[PDB]
RNA sequence: GCGAGGGGAGCCCUAGCACAGGUGCUGCAUGGCCGUCGUCAGCUCGUGCCGUGAGGUGUUGGGUUAAGUCCCGCAACGAGCGCA
């Protein structure tokens, strides 16, 4: 049951701020505000979710990322009751394009964890 | 070797020979050691990212220190010669 879940606080968002390449995904624009089409939601749901349901049996990772504030932590839980990988704070440069590098870093901390006990 | 002592074994001489010797020149052929900017807060590298490219980013910015000293930020994340 999502469907009417979604119009529960969770539609529409910004107002002349917009791309103009997400306009196919806009229901109208009431009030002065880019009310997002609804349902096309579900369609691009059901896609996505079966992308990650097959992710997700397949033993697959996601990486959640959310950096704004709004979403720092509530990403942060989501993540933990997945297992999953998550980026909170700050975004750096090469956390993927040069992950060996970056991963020398948790070679790092692991090394200091082994010197608090 | 001879029972009457001649054969360049050390050693020492003179006569030749290979050589020694040169604080003669070139610090613009050099090593090394030194002076010097300056004990000044700097100079870089790896990989990533940006640029057709030289190169850039990091090392800019805000705060702070004697200090590229530390801090906060940041397409960078770290490191090395320095600083301490
Ligand atoms: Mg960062
Ligand atoms: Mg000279
Ligand atoms: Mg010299
Ligand atoms: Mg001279
Ligand atoms: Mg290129
Ligand atoms: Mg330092
Ligand atoms: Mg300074
Ligand atoms: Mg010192």
């Amino acid at each position: 049951v999502k469907e009417l879940l979604e119009a529960g606080v969770h539609f529409g968002h910004e107002r002349k701020r917009w791309n103009p390449k997400f306009a196919r995904y806009i229901y109208a624009e009431r009030n002065g505000i880019h009310i997002i089409d609804l349902q096309k939601t579900m369609e691009e749901l059901e896609r996505t979710f079966r992308f990650i349901e097959d992710l997700a049996m397949r033993g697959g990772t996601i990486l959640f990322v959310g950096t704004k504030k709004q979403a720092q932590d509530i990403v942060r839980m989501e993540a933990e009751r997945a297992g999953m990988p998550y980026v909170n704070q700050r975004w750096l440069g090469g956390m993927l394009t040069n992950f060996k590098t970056i991963s020398q870093r948790v070679h790092r901390l692991e090394e200091l964890e082994a010197l608090f006990a």
